[PDB]
């Protein structure tokens, strides 16, 4: 089968997912601002539902036909340990285990950003290891395994210069 | 990390072995060809080989890589010590792993007797699988960290349980 890490896609100044093969999520500040197409289709074609730091895509064609749909939620229950899919230009893969916790509007970097708080889960300083986000990691995937079922439940927004918390952007 | 360490990860026999040195290559002993009589073009003749347990040492009496500098080789690591899986998957893409190190353990694990230094996976809450843990094809992967200005390896990837969140390193 396609593997989880096929969906996460170069987009913008970032990342984004694909969850069916019509359906891709991303974080709303990486979209570019001048564009009248995505992906070879035209923008007419393409209906945009954005919810602050979280946007959604509906193409009239299936653009990624070799995926099946995948469960879609507005974010997870306080307390389930998630993987945000990061991917590096390097060609890197970097999953990385974050705590989730509350719904909130948090102060990341003098800046308000509303979402899922998480707490990465790769201990103290990462030095300079693969332990930890940098910007342009912006719209990689928060993922976890319910029962049988891989759920997908936001787009990764912000995270603080320290490292520790992070802004999963979710569906609403 | 960095391009030097994955270029010393080499495809051999059932899995990968990794160049400390232009003469030194270290690989964890089931993947070794059980016939084999000729390694890199050289025959036994030639080569020193240090076997303890799951872990063997290749010292050879030329220089096979001399693109490399010699690096340190440890015998595991502090508990608690987070290091990095140098794991290659299907088509140039790389996944470094994260783990968190702990004792010297004995396991029976499926079908075999495993000696070692085990850890757990930071990378997911259940890594069963290719997409967030190992598979039987990873033996062989070095485990590295950075300390100061340095990068060490302490070990080669030997096994996972059943669960995938529990990996042992065999160590020299
Ligand atoms: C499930 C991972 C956790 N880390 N700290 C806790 N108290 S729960």
């Amino acid at each position: 089968p396609p593997t989880l890490w096929s969906r996460v896609t170069k987009f913008g100044s970032g990342w984004g997912f694909w969850v069916s093969p019509t359906v891709f999520i991303t974080t709303t500040h990486v979209i570019p601002t001048s564009a009248k197409e995505f992906f070879g289709e035209p923008l007419t074609s393409i209906a945009i539902h954005r919810a602050g730091e979280f946007t959604l895509f509906r193409f009239s064609k299936k653009i990624r036909p070799d995926l099946t749909g995948m469960i879609l939620e507005e974010g997870c229950p306080e307390g389930t340990v998630c993987s945000v899919l990061i991917k590096r230009d390097s060609g890197e893969l970097l999953p990385l285990a974050v705590r989730m916790g509350a719904i909130a509007s948090m102060r990341i970097q003098g800046r308000l950003v509303h979402g899922q708080s998480g707490m990465l889960l790769t201990g103290a300083n990462a030095k300079g290891m693969d332990l930890g986000t940098i910007p342009g990691d912006c719209g990689a995937p928060y993922v976890y395994k319910r029962a049988n079922d891989w759920v997908v439940c936001g787009v990764h927004a912000a995270a603080t210069k320290s490292g520790n918390t992070v802004v999963c952007a979710v569906q609403a």
